[PDB]
């Protein structure tokens, strides 16, 4: 039995609303005390225990206050002792609640001051005693305030409520008191993260980020910005402890498992999440339940107030609050799961982000080659990410059934038996919704392959633009590309649309569907009246039942995706190592010449084992001397490579011991180039030391590549390397070996990739016996001999044997064949671009969009009034009692809800049809018309890599998820001013709640709006360098363990990745510091709202429906408001690609293509022209005034700076003139349409251009020119047999794009044929220094003249052989002109300069 003595027993709830004393005292009040008892006896304890004497405080007025606080609620609780005695006492619980108060509040008293000396962070279990006391004492007040207004009397006398007030208020001030202060300590790297000082109330409501937000929206964030990682997050320490219990699975199990070791290390934190996750489920479907007790309850009071022990109408503002209570700590301990689940993802990213790459350096060399880079390189940026993102769902595979099983429970419960059709039209639709998921995928997929068609069509496009632009060829590319882009992908685009509107119907169709459908068989199968307690608790489970039965099947999709990927890791970790035996290591020697610096003794070294154990170097006798050069050589791929990399132990040592001594330096076969700067290059990790850092650099004889390199070694190596050239990389790679100053040198060719010239001066400088390096061992792969005379011991070796092996004086005696032969913007926070917004409701037509928000309206407005009407139909069904006119009332709900569906679809259709791709249509029609038709100025100054993301990654965007983006955005405000709307109908005083909330709203919204776009953009920068550096490490993975350098290259990977943490951890838990705040704006509404709703019903006035749909309504604001603020930030971070587009769109562009000065179907002559190559360049043409007759074969020279190169671009009017012009037969250039201009007049390019598809197009693409024209210039270049041999379509031959499938002459060839296929006035011709076969050249030589017997040629070349032939020569001089008959004729007049090399 139930051992207290009052009327209302420990029923945790009273008949008003509030808990029973017993339950406040008993309970509430207990259990607070009890949990201080232990868990503060247990932090004394701790705290005393964990160190002997922190670093203290002071103690300010803070502690003293809050002791203070302490010492007066104890009186307090003394007091109620001393008070209620008297007053039967006897009730054990009052007498329980005052025993463990007094205990815990002098614990209390403790161990704020213990806390105060000994830890930063104001501690948990404070804060928590603290709030359940004043919780409970406020439920005490409560409990006697409303028995003392209900049934006349103070069930603690008027002394015992006074008394509790004060408890309230001392408990009240003192937990502000403690969570609020900043806390003296009375006593650049990125502030320590304030998740580590922020109390638990912090921790709860991510008020610790709230600094962060201010930051972020007053102005931009960089790296120096982000806070550090907390402290467990460290990459290191995150995989040592991932690697222990790996470690731990491989040796001490049988069957080791990758998943139970991820399980075992981060396993804690995902099962704390997983139970907030249950507490979460439990209090998310107690409150469609509190909805239901509310519309109840409303009912019954209202029934009895119209016309013994009547109902309170304290109850109902009870019910609102226990609505509230449960939305705040539903929302408290969500956000807590959500916490929880992403630092798992972070730590199961960074644990194995740096584990695979720790293991990397550790791979056998024949597995890392069995291994493809760009797969390895997927096996952390993609693999390892589906392992992040499998955490954040993995809770769903049991809180998937488990929302659902209660939720089916709810529904029968309350509903009746019907409630089984709707959980089989869910049923029924998963399958179909999981189907229309895959079409959506795969036409997604189709669009983004023909966005990589246009994006290589436009790849073309812009990186020979130069050639397009100079034929005149914009049109018919311009053409080709529109072709691809309006039939194959917007036709692509506009089905994918179809599909998104059939999706969104199914979407807003099927939680109406669900509900009508059960309604109807409800009705036509139950004896019961459809009350309006049944329909809108029901409505609220059928809306959360919606989303586990949305996502289940694709969590399971990402579950499987994930076992594919611990596959791939486990098959990785597993993977073959190198043996670390293979050579052993000694010190350094200090003595010189004598000793053996590396030996193999007899040994043999296979390539790998198990993938292949059959091919293997032999067992050989080595040797090398210290401080001298041994020299390894035989013929290419006989096992030199193998040889060196043995001593660098790449190689499977199986018999013979092998040694080296001290750090070694190591040269590959290809001389590894790691992206970054030149001097970091030659530094590698190794202090800058000047004396010997321009000693070493002059030695590598590649200073004047510094001094021809823009910033010389402060010059960034490109991206992937593709800055430098081989030439320069072999003298790089050696300069970082000599700048070591390793104890030994291994040296695989250094030196054979480059001119003698440069081997002999490395010779002489490095590896020579005056060399630098003398004292430093080489073993040098080679066969030039100029090396080989510096050899002090030579080996050769074929087929993995060493044949021989001795001094250069015992390779002379030897008498062998070999032996004899060798012997972006300011970070000042300008507001939102509306312009840009603007523009693109201009793109799409401005009243199609209005069409779209008309029926968002209508699709909301319509669902609302299915809502009512669903009131209206249960305000019947209650009045009456039974279903009066079923087929009626019914018949009007399906009317509304197949109208909001109808509604949605049109929205849909409208949007992504008329709206958005017209839009993408018509920005990129702008964009193509734009960038095209700009000048070459243009493409000269800005990077082809921009100007085609702006093609591929942008425009793919304003295509495909902007107008999604809107539609979401659209929908979800538009849904919320109705809820709005429905609410302040219900209760029109609503509005002075709305408008505070709405203002807290628009700020936090706009908080995260910056921030978590800056976010979001730093952690997208900070991502890619883990992948970048983990490719190049891979490439170069043979240096990095040649140097022993894998310490800092591993250091390296770890502070790439906590970069990329410090960049998401800020993310996330922004999104939660967001969320929190807009899930309590939505608590704070339910409670205005309800409380509202009870105040219109204490006034009499309010009917049971009319709570039921405000509420029905309010609960599903707690997420409409998260989803507008994430779409809001989706599309700020996608228009700026509008802004993008327009950037380019509006470029200014030369002159226009025609004009009245039409060519009606030639000689020339220039007119003090003069034009620069750059407007801010000076003039490269001055005042030239050449005029050249109809035929004349005229070359040009110039000084190799002189505009000589820049006059075909000022011929073509590719750059404008400055002043003068050109005058033609009867006409100036300045005045001809520039089409006109650019193909009646032909070219050959200074360098020619390969565009994919057939060689026809490549030849004449607008096909102007006739067949058989095309066939005879095939005949005149005599490509024709080639095109015939390439394919049997010949001159339609198809063409493979940017390979090397043709060699340059005839590339100029087909540009030759070009300029004989079209009939041309003039014919300028050009050529650059290049590596021409000589073959083709003089072909190219003699058929320029067969191209026009008698067309006047402006043949610019660099080849004086090329210009010889000239008739006539003009010499170009910075701008400055001579002009002379051929060159004999100018030769015979002075020496001229060119003379003198000629």
């Amino acid at each position: 039995c139930k051992l207290c003595r009052s009327p209302e027993g420990f029923g945790p709830i009273s008949f008003y609303g509030d808990f029973t004393q017993c339950f406040i005292d008993g309970v509430i009040l207990n259990l607070s005390a009890i949990f201080m008892i232990t868990f503060g006896i247990r932090d004394l304890v701790n705290l005393c225990k964990k160190k002997h004497s922190g670093i203290k405080y002071r103690r300010n007025w803070i502690i003293v206050s809050r002791m203070a606080l302490v010492l007066l609620e104890i009186a307090f609780v003394s007091l109620a002792s001393l008070n209620i005695s008297k007053e039967e006492a006897e009730n054990f619980t009052i007498v329980s609640q005052y025993a463990s108060t007094m205990l815990s509040l002098f614990v209390a008293l403790a161990l704020h001051w213990i806390e105060y000396d000994r830890s930063v962070v104001a501690n948990t279990v404070l804060l928590f005693y603290w709030l359940f006391e004043t919780f409970g004492n406020f439920a005490k007040l409560i409990n006697i305030l409303i028995r003392h207004t209900y049934e006349g009397i103070w069930y603690s006398g008027q002394t015992g409520f006074i008394l509790t007030l004060f408890q309230v208020i001392t408990c009240a001030s003192i937990l502000l008191l403690e969570a609020l202060p900043k806390k003296p300590l009375m006593p650049t790297r990125r502030k320590p993260n304030p998740y580590d000082s922020a109390n638990i109330f912090s921790r709860i409501t991510f008020s610790w980020m709230s600094g962060l937000m201010k930051t972020g929206y007053e102005k931009y964030l960089v790296e120096a910005d982000l806070y550090k990682l907390p402290r467990n997050f460290s990459s290191e320490e995150l995989s040592q402890k991932l690697e222990k219990n790996w470690e731990n699975e491989l040796k001490q199990k049988s069957n080791p498992s990758l998943s139970w070791a991820i399980c075992r290390t981060f396993g804690s934190k995902m099962l704390l999440a997983a139970f907030f996750k249950a507490i979460h489920d439990v209090l998310a479907f107690t409150q469609p339940q509190l909805l239901r007790i509310l519309i109840k309850f409303v009912t019954d009071y209202n029934s009895e107030r119209q016309d013994p022990q009547k109902l309170p109408i304290v109850r109902g503002f009870l019910i609102a609050f226990a609505m509230f209570l449960v939305g705040f700590t539903q929302t408290s301990v969500l956000h807590q799961y959500f916490l929880n689940v992403f630092n798992t993802g972070m730590y199961i990213k960074s644990a194995l982000t740096a584990l695979i790459y720790q293991k990397s350096l550790v791979l056998s060399n024949e597995a890392s080659g069995l291994s493809s880079t760009g797969d390895i390189v997927n096996l952390m940026s993609v693999d390892v990410q589906k392992l992040q993102d499998l955490t954040q769902w993995l809770n769903l595979i049991w809180s998937g059934p488990f929302q659902i099983i209660i939720c089916l429970y709810s529904l029968y419960k309350l509903l009746g038996n019907s409630m089984w059709v709707g959980v089989i039209i869910l049923v029924i639709m998963m399958p179909l919704n999981s189907f229309l998921m895959r079409i959506q995928k795969k036409l997604q997929k189709s669009q983004m392959k023909y966005k990589d068609e246009r994006t290589r069509v436009i790849s073309e496009i812009l990186n020979n633009i130069k050639s397009l632009k100079l034929y005149a060829w914009e049109k018919p590319y311009r053409e080709k590309l529109e072709e691809v882009r309006n039939n194959k992908e917007l036709k692509n685009l506009t089905k994918l649309g179809c599909y998104m509107a059939v999706t969104s119907f199914q979407f807003n169709i099927v939680p109406f569907l669900v509900s009508c459908c059960t309604f109807a068989v409800f009705v036509y199968t139950e004896d019961r009246a459809l009350t309006t307690d049944l329909v809108f608790p029901a409505l609220t489970l059928f809306n959360l039942l919606s989303f586990p039965l949305m996502i289940i099947p694709m969590v399971l999709n990402s579950f499987i995706e994930a076992s594919v990927s611990i596959g791939r890791l486990f098959t990785f970790f597993t993977n073959e190592e190198l043996q670390p035996d293979s050579v052993q290591r000694l010190p350094k020697v200090k003595n010189i010449g004598d000793v053996a610096i590396n030996i193999g003794d007899d040994a043999t070294f296979l390539w790998q084992r198990k993938p292949e154990y059959k091919v293997a170097l032999k067992n050989i006798n080595f040797q090398a001397k210290k401080g001298n050069l041994t020299c390894i050589v035989g013929k290419v791929g006989s096992g030199k490579t193998a040889l060196l990399s043995c001593m660098l132990g790449d190689l499977f040592r199986v018999k013979g011991f092998a040694t080296v001594h001290g750090s070694v330096a190591y040269v590959s076969q290809v001389p590894w180039i790691m992206n970054g700067t030149v001097k970091e290059n030659i530094l590698f990790g190794h202090r800058y030391d000047a004396e010997f850092y321009e000693k070493t650099i002059k030695a590598c004889a590649l200073t004047i590549d510094l001094a021809i390199l823009m910033d010389g070694d402060k010059t960034l190596v490109g991206e992937k390397g593709i800055s430098l050239s081989g030439g320069q990389k072999a003298r790089l790679s050696l300069a970082r070996a000599v700048y070591a100053r390793a104890d030994t040198y291994l040296l695989d060719d250094p030196l054979a990739a480059v001119d003698e010239h440069v081997a002999r001066h490395l010779i002489e400088h490095v590896l020579g016996p005056n060399g630098l390096l003398h004292t430093k061992t080489k073993v040098l792969a080679t066969n030039k001999v100029s090396a080989l005379s510096i050899a002090d011991s030579i080996a050769l070796l074929d087929n993995g044997e060493i044949t021989q092996q001795g001094t250069y004086d015992e390779i002379t005696k030897d008498a062998d064949s070999p032996l004899w032969k060798l012997l972006r913007e300011h970070r000042e926070q300008g507001k939102v671009k509306w312009n840009i917004y603007l523009e693109y409701a201009k793109a799409c037509n401005p009243k199609s969009v209005c069409v779209f928000i008309l029926f968002i309206v209508i699709s909301m407005f319509l669902s609302v009034m299915g809502n009512v009407w669903l009131k209206h139909w249960s305000e019947v069904n209650s009045r009456y009692g039974s279903n009066p006119n079923a087929a009626r009332y019914l018949a009007i709900y399906f009317a509304l809800g197949i109208g909001s569906a109808l509604a949605t679809l049109i929205q849909t259709i409208v949007l992504w049809v008329f709206c958005t791709i017209h839009a993408s249509k018509y920005l990129h029609n702008l964009m193509t018309n734009s960038v095209l038709r700009a000048p070459m100025t243009f493409f000269e100054t800005t990077p082809i890599g921009r100007i085609l993301n702006r093609f591929s990654n942008d425009i793919y965007k304003v295509d495909a998820l902007l107008g999604r983006t809107f539609s979401q955005f659209f929908v979800n405000a538009v849904k919320v001013t109705f809820t709005i709307t429905v609410i302040c109908a219900t209760t029109w005083q609503f509005i002075f709640i709305i408008i505070p909330l709405s203002v807290f709203y628009i700020y936090y919204q706009q908080y995260y709006l910056r921030t978590s776009r800056e976010l979001r953009r730093l952690d997208s920068i900070t991502r890619s360098p883990i992948y970048s550096h983990f490719q190049e490490t891979l490439g170069g993975l043979a240096t990095v363990r040649g140097y022993s350098q894998q310490k800092r290259f591993s250091h390296i990977n770890q502070c790439r990745i906590d970069n990329n943490m410090s960049a998401f951890y800020p993310s996330i838990n922004a999104n939660r510091w967001l969320a929190y705040r807009l899930e309590l704006i939505g608590s704070i509404i339910i409670l205005g709202a309800a409380t509202l709703s009870v105040f219109r019903l204490k006034q009499g006035t309010l009917t049971a429906g009319m709570v039921g749909l405000s509420l029905s309504y309010a609960l599903q604001i707690t997420q409409t408001l998260n989803w507008i603020v994430r779409m809001t930030v989706e599309v700020e971070t996608n228009i700026v690609s509008v802004e993008r587009i327009k950037e380019y769109a509006d470029l200014k562009s030369e002159a226009p293509l025609i004009v009245e000065g039409h060519r009606p179907p030639g000689d020339i002559k220039f007119n003090n022209y003069s034009t620069r190559y750059r407007p801010e360049l000076d003039l490269v043409l001055k005042h030239i005034n050449i005029h050249i007759k109809p035929n004349e074969k005229v070359g040009i020279v110039g000084r190799t700076g002189a505009g000589k190169s820049s006059l075909t671009l000022a011929l073509f009017r590719m750059i404008e003139a400055s002043e003068g012009n050109i005058v033609i037969d009867n006409i100036a250039i300045n005045e001809i349409g520039l089409y006109d201009l650019r193909h009646k007049l032909s070219i050959i390019p200074q360098d020619s251009q390969v565009f994919e598809g057939t060689v026809r197009e490549n030849i004449d693409p607008i096909n102007q020119y006739t067949d058989e024209a095309i066939w005879r210039a095939l005949e005149l270049s005599h490509l024709k047999e080639h095109v015939l041999s390439m394919s049997n379509d010949g001159l339609d031959a198809q063409l493979t794009e940017g390979g090397g499938n043709l060699s340059v002459g005839q590339r100029q060839l087909l540009c030759l044929a070009r300029a004989m296929l079209v009939p041309s006035k003039i014919l300028v011709l050009d050529e650059a220094t290049a590596a021409v076969d000589v073959e083709t050249d003089k072909v190219v030589q003699e058929t320029i003249r067969t191209a026009f017997k008698d067309r006047t040629i402006l043949t610019i070349a660099h080849r004086l052989n090329t210009i010889m032939d000239s008739d006539r020569i003009i010499v170009l001089d910075n701008g400055k002109v001579a002009e002379f008959d051929s060159p004999g004729q100018l030769l015979s007049d002075n020496k001229s300069l060119f003379y003198s090399l000629c």
